[PDB]
């Protein structure tokens, strides 16, 4: 009668949604480099322990995507340090040896070409420096503060000046080939570059195209690059240019070669000027869109200019310029000549004019016709193969003083790959500075470095929306740190206060700002040990913090905000030193006021007792890194509360909150027995652990655990893996192995354990997500499911010996791929979902 809810099925832990990509990765990148996985910075917590309930496996799902992301970002940001590496390398310049032509890198940075001494003089690209708070090596040495994270000085004046770190330094190198021939010239202005982190795992570790140059240049503590912090490993996700006024210089020789100018994406026009340096002959000057030039034949030339290049044909002359092109936006042509050196005008076709100085006309005559330059196509083709690369390049440009609508927005960021999407939209002096934190789909967060504002923007580009106000504005400090994760965004403003420095920890979703984290204070922070339910505010933070007013509040320029205030959150931590050996540290459940109260029991072969008036203590002192694990009905008359702490190792168990007042004699969170436990994730409410020697299990409000699956640390350099996994328990055990790869090394083969049978998904299922269930009672036709296609399917278990022709001595498939094939079980029925039951299915 209605749904079933059996017993002793021996349903497999992992379930229905189950795909090995997305949990093969994420136990993979929880098996390595000590960080967390899927944990939250500001308030000290796994997994949103707010949310109980869901899918195991699609936490799984949505940890390999977010991590994606920021994979497929750290990926490009490496590919174009590669792309640097690969510019400077050789100096800048390649002869196409087939065709005649010298042709830029995409990268590199000049000064100026000694064209005569074929000698071409380098510069440097300069990167923001490194900077952050000391809190780490000392000052209050304790916690992991939040806003105490490595930020960039904005400042011009100290920013890592020099190219050099990527291996070499010169000042000028011989080119190898090209004379006598024609050059394009270069054409990447000179760039300052801005960059920004995410949380990355494994980035420590792993090794992909250009990340070497990044390990390269982070040698200089002035930038810092594969790096870690509490959280977990550390990347930058993207790159921003600002670019300056690049003066690259020419210097010709008596030879008659041409020259020609490159056509550069929009954004860059306009950053580049060429001086055009030399004596004798007739060279040609191939003119393009958003350039200065200027021409300096001192000695005697006769110079030619090439309009076809450019969208138009039309010319004006003055006594000291000339101008080539149509509305305005003409290329702008500085006539230094002298020794009646002169200009000759060449169109597509046809036609050359004589340029008069003295008439400002542009006199006919039918001089071109005359095989006087080179055929289009190969530069044309050149010019189409360089516009590539800077379009590629992806990442964002700076814009300063962004005229939106005649007026002037300020600093803007032009989205190289959309429209031109993020500008402040409001016209404010100090809005025209604002700095740029996150961005959403079709939202943008900016905020201000030095005063307590951020601002939603760009809603479909209209009006700027809403304003955010932290709790106090009254007293000095500033916002420390501003940062994003998961599509959800952190504040950590840093508060000065007569007694100390303090925090707080503000996390935003939509229109609510919440608060999610308090320094608090020690009058606060020894009133908490003990008993407390505080209901509508917070611990009195108010009165314990905006009775220390510094008129900060004459920099609150308010702009008309729609104001925004914080309101508080399920699980508030609060933490802090309370004396010299007394870290505290409280998690007040906000909905109920109750706090979770961490009473930690010393290793096992350890016990102290201490005296009655420092009673009001955990036995154990809370570690540095304690994040709270979440809880689960015990249906034992209370609920269980889990602390993990990875510098230990070790998971604490304990039953209700706490006490009313804290006993350091009898504590009351377990040290839990776990195998070299590595680290612990929480998936919808369910937590999993994942050993050192690479099995994992779930875990259940009786601190018993299950194992599950085994993992790629697991499977690496065993050569029967198929023997050993008889091994991972006493018996009666259901495994994934997500360590399994198909014959390209590339793609995970779905592979199951079961009673000592394995099951392997055949090359029609592998792609389909294979789900297991349970053996026919022959015992050899296993069942499986495929949700997709909603049928159900048979499958032959795998002898040792057929394990041994598929595969060598390896956890990947051999080519001979001798496999046994599937059949479909009920052909007839299109199945919605397929769950074992005692019964059967």
């Amino acid at each position: 009668e209605l749904a079933h809810a059996e017993n002793d099925v021996q349903k497999a832990v992992f379930g229905t949604q189950l795909a090995f990509d997305s949990a093969s990765f994420v136990t993979g990148a929880a098996g390595i480099g000590a960080g967390l996985v899927g944990a939250s910075t500001a308030g000290a917590v796994l997994g949103g322990a707010g949310v109980i309930l869901g899918g195991l496996a699609v936490g799984f799902t949505a940890l390999a995507q977010a991590f994606g992301a920021v994979a497929e970002d750290a990926k490009a940001v490496g590919r174009y340090f590669d792309t640097v590496d690969k510019a400077y390398k050789g100096n800048g310049y390649r002869y196409d040896n087939e065709k005649q032509v010298l042709v830029p890198l995409a990268g590199a940075v000049i000064k100026t070409l000694d064209l005569s001494k074929n000698q071409i003089d380098f510069d440097s690209q300069y990167i923001y420096r490194t900077h952050s708070g000391s809190t780490g090596s000392g000052k209050i040495n304790y916690f992991f503060w939040v806003g105490d994270f490595p930020r960039m000085v904005h400042d011009r004046g100290q920013a890592i000046e020099v190219r050099s770190g990527i291996g070499y330094k010169d000042v000028s190198r011989p080119l190898e080939h090209g004379d006598s021939n024609v050059v394009i010239l270069p054409g990447t202005p000179k760039s300052y570059i801005s960059y920004e982190y995410m949380l990355l795992p494994g980035a420590t570790t792993r090794h992909d195209a250009g990340f070497d140059v990044i390990r390269r240049l982070e040698e200089d503590k002035r930038f810092d690059y594969d790096f870690y912090i509490f959280p977990g490993e550390e990347t930058i996700r993207r790159i921003h240019h600002e670019y300056v006024d690049t003066p690259i210089e020419v210097v010709l020789d008596q030879r008659n070669r041409q020259l020609v100018a490159p056509e550069l994406p929009k954004e860059l026009h306009g950053f580049l000027c060429y001086e055009i340096k030399g004596a004798g002959g007739e060279y040609l000057i191939g003119l393009n869109e958003g350039a200065k030039v200027n021409l300096t034949s001192d000695v005697a030339s006769t110079w030619i200019i090439d309009s076809s290049q450019l969208a138009s044909d039309s010319i004006s002359v003055s006594k000291d310029q000339l101008l080539v092109g149509e509305k305005g936006k003409e290329v702008v042509v500085k006539l230094y000549l002298a020794q009646n050196s002169q200009v000759l005008v060449v169109n597509g076709k046809g036609e050359v004019r004589k340029v008069d100085f003295t008439s400002l006309t542009a006199q006919v005559i039918s001089e071109d016709a005359s095989k006087w330059q080179v055929p289009g196509q190969q530069i044309e083709q050149h010019l189409s193969d360089l516009a590539k690369a800077h379009q590629l390049h992806g990442q964002y440009v700076v814009v300063e003083n962004y005229r939106h609508q005649g007026r002037d927005v300020g600093r803007a960021f032009y989205d190289v790959t959309k429209d031109r999407m993020l500008f402040t939209d409001t016209t404010n002096e100090q809005a025209k500075r604002a700095q740029l934190g996150a961005v959403m789909g079709d939202y943008a967060y900016f905020y201000d470095a030095d005063n307590a504002v951020a601002w939603r923007v760009d809603i479909a580009t209209g009006q700027v929306d809403a304003q955010f106000e932290p709790w106090f504005n009254q007293n000095a400090g500033h916002i420390s740190r501003f940062w994003q994760e998961g599509d959800v965004v952190y504040l950590a403003r840093r508060y000065r206060l007569k007694e100390r420095e303090a925090e707080l920890g503000y996390r935003i979703i939509g229109d609510r700002m919440e608060l999610v984290s308090a320094v608090g204070d020690d009058a606060l922070l020894q009133l908490s040990a003990r008993i407390g339910r505080h209901g509508d505010e917070l611990e009195a933070i108010l009165q314990g913090y905006r009775s220390n007013s510094t008129q900060r509040g004459t920099l609150m320029y308010t702009l008309g905000a729609r104001l925004i205030q914080p309101t508080s959150a399920a699980l508030v931590t609060v933490f802090g030193v309370d004396a010299a050996g007394v870290p505290h540290r409280y998690w007040i459940r906000t909905s109920d006021g109750t706090l979770i109260k961490p009473n930690l029991a010393p290793p096992a072969d350890q016990t102290l007792h201490f005296e009655a008036h420092e009673q009001t203590r955990s036995a154990w002192q809370i570690p540095a890194d304690l994040v709270l694990a979440g809880s689960m009905p015990l249906l034992g008359g209370k609920e269980v509360f889990f602390f993990y702490s990875k510098e230990q190792k070790t998971l604490f168990r304990q039953e209700g909150p706490g006490q009313e007042v804290l006993d350091a004699n009898q504590p009351s969170a377990l040290r839990v027995t776990t195998p070299a436990l590595t680290n612990v994730i929480n998936l919808n409410g369910h937590l999993v652990v994942v050993t050192e020697d690479g099995r994992v299990a779930r875990l259940d409000a009786l601190g018993q655990l299950s194992y599950a699956a085994v993992n790629e640390h697991w499977l690496k350099g065993r050569i029967h893996w198929w023997q050993d996994l008889t091994s991972v328990t006493d018996g009666r055990a259901t495994l994934a192995v997500f360590g399994v790869k198909d014959t390209d090394g590339k793609s995970l083969l779905p592979v199951w354990y079961h009673n000592g049978q394995v099951v392997v998904a055949s090359a029609a299922l592998q792609d389909k997500h294979p789900q297991f269930l349970g053996f026919e009672v022959d015992g050899s036709s296993a069942r499986l499911f495929e949700p997709a296609s909603g049928k159900l399917y048979r499958q032959p278990a795998m002898t040792a010996d057929a394990l041994a022709a598929a595969f060598g001595t390896d956890e990947v498939l051999e080519a001979s791929a001798q496999l046994p094939a599937a059949n479909e079980l009920e052909p007839e029925l299109h199945l919605k979902a397929a769950e074992q039951v005692d019964a059967g299915l």
